[PDB]
């Protein structure tokens, strides 16, 4: 039990090492706190241009595409901290990552949401829910929004976060994964710790822990209708990076 505990420090120092931007430093800033500076407001064309001193559409596609790279590069010097990850066999800690991230992003796109926006460039901006919406076409961040309120709902911290994320990179029923136990082996390991940490950090909060699995079900969701429209996407404009390519 105090093995557990144990594994749940290292993660959660890994994870503030690895992502500059954490879901307390990204509230702060929400809820006007006088820790962290207030973020500019883009909520229309008039102020997305007025916002970019610091087509359209096409212009913050490609920000987002931008800026999940970075997530994925985050997302990466983390899993490279979870003890086994770098042990196991190199083809699958390749097909672990490139499944994983995008479920990773969207957990933690949650961070930087709130039903009527979401933070963007280490807080600096916020972009508005509505003006996304009315985006076209195509530019329809809606079903993250709708993930990211029921998901925030939950009230989990940085050190709940780093935990869980470490479960979702583990996940041996990844597709063409070559040896599957040593990734079990490993998550149940993540697993156990989460439950721990669950009924530690959240002890009035009950089935925390199956609450917080369920929501893995909703991120297959939102990532296979991501996946379908980026594909969409590349037949109709004919001119991703490296990386983003090969993910995709
Ligand atoms: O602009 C932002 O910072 C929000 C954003 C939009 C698209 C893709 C990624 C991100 N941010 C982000 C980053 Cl930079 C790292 C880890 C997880 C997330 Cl959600």
């Amino acid at each position: 039990s105090a093995d557990l505990r144990a594994l749940a420090k290292h993660l959660y120092d890994s994870y503030i090492k690895s992502f500059p931007l954490t879901k307390a430093k990204a509230r702060a800033i929400l809820t006007g706190k006088t820790t962290d500076k207030s973020p500019f407001v883009i909520y229309d064309m008039n102020s997305l241009m007025m916002g970019e001193d610091k087509e359209v559409a096409i212009r913050i596609f490609q920000g987002c595409q931008f800026r999940s790279v970075e997530a994925v590069q985050e997302i990466t010097e983390y899993a490279k901290s979870i003890p086994g990850f770098v042990n196991l066999d190199l083809n699958d800690q390749v097909t672990l990552l490139k499944y994983g991230v995008h479920e990773i992003i969207y957990t933690m796109l949650a961070s930087l949401m709130n039903k009527d926006g979401v933070l963007i460039s280490e807080g600096q901006g916020f972009m508005t829910r509505e003006f996304l919406k009315s985006l076209r076409k195509p530019f329809g961040m809606e079903p993250k929004f709708e993930f990211a309120v029921k998901f925030n709902a939950l009230e989990l911290d940085d050190s709940d976060l780093a935990i869980f994320i470490a479960v979702i990179i583990l996940s041996g029923d990844r597709p063409g994964l070559l040896n599957v136990k040593p990734i079990e082996d490993i998550q149940d390991n993540l697993l156990q710790a989460l439950e721990l940490q669950l009924k530690l950090n959240h002890p009035e909060s009950s089935q925390l822990f199956a609450k917080l699995l369920q929501k893995m079900t909703d991120l297959r969701q939102i990532v296979t209708e991501h996946v379908q429209l980026l594909q969409v996407i590349k037949k109709t404009e004919t001119d991703l990076h490296p990386l983003l390519q090969e993910i995709y």
